[PDB]
């Protein structure tokens, strides 16, 4: 019976992942209704294997809410079948092109400057007499919300509507454990994000800051020719979910912990710009926030000596792949001098590689620039405590001393 379904692995899964990558690199996890895939080689190729489809909302819903299917007209199916995350090419590619205006080279030139300032301002807000901080609520949870506002264009005044709704929706992705929130409630909040997205663009909600992702997307709508208004609304809903997911906080907090525990890496960062430049990727490699991602077999495939039949579900363990010693020597070392950290799988790979990958790496880079030049002596001030979630894994508490 798979140790991947044991809640006790979440604080430190890596010894279990390493053992299973060796002995059981592909194996069945009953609680996921899926084949777990543990090695870098199999995860990276699986992400780019056209025999594995991203059209998986049916299968994954059946895994998470067995006995509770939904019809094709239900918001769950209309959303999944009309967003980049859960579509294959060619539709995927039309949907991705339709959001290009938010993510151009010029746009990221602007976001680089916004994020530098946002992170600067966050860290500068920590009072002089503060030696202790819980880096989760104070910093890791906070930076992504300030980025959502200033770089993405989510109105600040609408955060009270969005934050709790995304937190509810995100319980869908609770890993191999009982669902804490009913399907009915999740679908209601998913519906609510669609209403909000459409009303935001109509000017019925908050004010979107200029030159942000959402402002750019809004201005692009008149020129779209291969997608529909409903598709834009579906895609915004996904964007809201991704913006307020625990992914970015977990990356910030797990990287902060890594620095706290590895002071010579602080020294490296302050000594060598190449180590700065590699910080986002080494942090992303060191702990994938999304530890596994889902696929379905569109055709029979063979992986890890297992024949996976068309229609079966797979869980590609990005978090295990990132610490596979065959790809990353001494994979449990947090090492800014590592030469291949950019090979991590935390943003996936290929067709569905994270749309926000550059935005998030800029956010991480500027955070650590600000934090570590202010407070190079960061250390633990108690036990870091993890959320009870393997799928989207993150710290709930990170007590630190700043000096
Ligand atoms: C550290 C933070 C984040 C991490 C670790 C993360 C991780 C991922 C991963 C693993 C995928 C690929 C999943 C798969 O193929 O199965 C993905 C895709 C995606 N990401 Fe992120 N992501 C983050 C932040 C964000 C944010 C803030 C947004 C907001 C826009 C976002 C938007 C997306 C979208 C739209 C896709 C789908 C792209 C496609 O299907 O073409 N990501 N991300
Ligand atoms: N892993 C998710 C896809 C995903 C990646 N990043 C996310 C952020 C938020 C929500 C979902 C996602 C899935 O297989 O369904």
């Amino acid at each position: 019976p798979s140790p991947l379904a044991d809640p006790s692995i979440v604080p430190d899964p890596y010894p279990v992942y390493a053992d299973l990558a060796q002995r059981r690199p592909v194996h069945w996890v009953e609680r996921l209704n899926a084949w777990a895939v543990l090695t870098y080689a199999d995860c990276a190729a699986g992400l780019k294997d056209p025999r594995l489809t991203a059209d998986r909302g049916t299968e994954v819903l059946a895994a998470k809410f067995p006995g509770q299917p939904l019809p094709p007209d239900n918001i769950f199916h209309r959303w999944t079948k009309n967003v980049v995350m859960y579509t294959d090419p060619p539709l995927h590619d039309a949907l991705r092109r339709s959001v290009r205006a938010g993510f151009t080279r010029a746009a990221h030139q602007h976001y680089d400057q916004v994020l530098q300032k946002v992170a600067h301002d966050l860290v500068a807000s920590i009072p002089a007499g503060a030696t202790e901080i819980d880096a989760v609520p104070a910093l890791a949870a906070e930076l992504p919300v300030r980025s959502a506002v200033h770089a993405f264009g989510v109105p600040e005044e609408d955060l009270g509507f969005l934050i709790p709704r995304v937190n509810t929706i995100m319980t869908y992705y609770s890993g191999p454990k009982d669902q804490p929130v009913t399907q009915e409630i999740i679908l209601e909040k998913l519906t609510d994000l669609h209403t909000y997205a459409s009303e935001l663009l109509q000017g019925m909600r908050g004010k979107v800051l200029p030159d942000t992702v959402i402002a750019r997307l809004a201005a692009a709508q008149d020129g779209l020719t291969e997608t529909t208004p409903e598709q834009t609304v579906h895609q915004l809903a996904l964007v809201f979910i991704a913006l307020f997911a625990p992914t970015t906080p977990g990356s910030l907090s797990s990287g902060t912990l890594a620095f706290a525990r590895n002071p010579r890496q602080v020294e490296r960062f302050l000594a060598d710009q190449a180590c700065v430049d590699n910080t986002a990727n080494e942090v992303l490699r060191y702990n994938a926030s999304n530890q596994f991602t889902w696929r379905v077999a569109a055709k029979d495939v063979e992986m890890g000596g297992v024949r996976i039949e068309a229609g079966q579900t797979l869980a590609l363990f990005l978090g295990s792949a990132n610490r596979d010693a065959n790809m990353f020597e001494r994979p449990n070392d947090f090492d800014l001098d590592r030469p291949n950290s950019a090979r991590h799988l935390s943003f996936g790979q290929g067709v569905h590689a994270c749309l926000a990958a550059q935005l998030i790496s800029l956010q991480l880079k500027w955070f650590y620039v600000a934090l570590l030049n202010r407070f190079p002596g960061i250390r633990t001030a108690g036990e870091p405590i993890w959320n009870e979630n393997l799928e989207f894994r993150s710290l709930r508490s990170l007590p630190l001393s700043l000096r």
